[PDB]
């Protein structure tokens, strides 16, 4: 399981929220000292970049700017580097809004727009709703940061943005044009771009089959699934069924995957 | 075109929102005086009885609690039939929780329902989209009070029932168990047995083909499409081609169906 180069998922692998998985916090740092790139890789839809770089040195890991791709800066950087100062209308928390601006987008109102940004809301309400809809039928291109469904909670399951997604394929028959995140080859391959390096060179490191393990079987990258957060041992072989993917190789925790090289 | 029933769409027909259409109420007018029965039938998943009753009232027309069958009604009798005292739990608006509560059921939480009751709400807000969300996860009956994607409002197009529809189909892979509204049978079979007719006994009148003329079909009853809607002389061939439906009849308006019989 020997590469130059990891792509990690955050959540699950190395924290819940923001609380640190040891195991997780332990086995990057093995990882850093045996001088394996790493590059973390999450759909969070709501936070900034800095938010989540500011989360990992809380735990304890030394992390660089450019070692963090998360999906609200994948999708600002995305839409950037396509049209420069392009005028965008999102149906978004604060932190997908900081980092659309951050890559010198201009925030309009949706009749305005020339991107349509559907990212999760906790604020979602009918007005959003009837403004993305708008959007969506004026046939503007259309973004999604992560095609998530449900995000299982402290309490219990809660909307992700695929509820986004959803409602609005359903009234207009329109899917995103580009889906960002995780299992997506756009945010899997702007890692590697950064990473520098080939998917042969690269493991793919995560808790989800139809995630992680989807996103590493897409750009041909080595994939390992962690049992850490959403997969467990007792559910494994149900989700590797249920998703129809096995993943190259199963640890308990990204330290036992370290203590095997 | 002579028969025992009508049932009779009354947005595009009869009325728009509050606005009388002179044609529809004298239509109506000389139904009565020829001594026909008549349901009138709307999807509308917001609005009670009561109100319907008496906005055709407030349009000069004599109508009993009887002749008027909207969706919220429609489906509280559904679930009350099947189940009565049903515990439900719904997304919809105060005009729906009014007749569920009216036909004898139980208004409760999502966990204690046995029925999730999806009706549109212009209030839905993420809280309400999670308890829906745990309500359909658990499996429990799941209706749905009418299916329509989008309502044409005056600022321009807004979500209609089918978002929540959509938003949950996207989220569980499920659909509702049953749709009540047009162009679902079920609304059509409660009209029905309200009339204490068959369908050969009745005409189905409205301003919509996918909505009026495939409810129609659905019981095998004729249908009659009427133009002082969303259906008009210009768009009528369009209409016809978009939908894949010809009504039996096409009039201006429902005066002009009860001249010619
Ligand atoms: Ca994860
Ligand atoms: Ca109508």
């Amino acid at each position: 399981p020997d590469k130059k180069g990891y792509i990690i998922d955050i959540d699950g692998v190395i924290g819940k929220s923001v609380t640190p998985i040891p195991e997780g916090v332990e086995g990057v740092k093995k990882l850093k000292e045996l001088g394996k790139k790493i590059i973390f890789v999450s759909n969070n839809s709501t936070r900034s970049r800095r938010i989540l770089l500011e989360r990992l040195r809380s735990f304890g890991l030394e992390v660089g700017e450019d070692e963090i791709l998360v999906a609200t800066y994948a999708t600002a950087r995305f839409i950037a580097r396509e049209k420069p100062n392009a005028k965008v209308f999102t149906t978004g928390e604060e932190g997908l809004i900081e980092e659309l601006r951050l890559a010198g987008l201009e925030i309009v109102d949706y009749d305005e727009a020339e991107y349509l940004v559907v990212g999760s809301n906790r604020k979602i309400n009918f007005e959003l709703m009837t403004k993305a809809l708008r959007a969506c039928l004026r046939g503007i291109r259309y973004i999604a940061t992560n095609p998530d469904r449900i995000f299982p909670a402290e309490d219990g399951p809660i909307p992700g943005t695929g509820m986004i997604i959803g409602a609005l394929y359903w009234m207009t028959g329109r899917e995103p044009d580009v889906v960002v995140g995780k299992p997506s080859e756009v945010i899997m391959r702007e890692a590697l771009d950064i990473l520098g390096l080939d998917a042969k060179d690269v493991a793919v490191v995560g808790d989800q089959i139809d995630v992680d393990v989807a996103a590493g079987k897409a750009i041909g990258a080595e994939t390992v699934l962690v049992l850490t957060g959403v997969t467990t041992r007792e559910n494994l072989d149900q989700m590797i069924e249920r998703h129809g993917l096995k993943p190259d190789y199963v640890f308990n925790s990204l330290k036992d995957m370290v203590e095997a090289l």
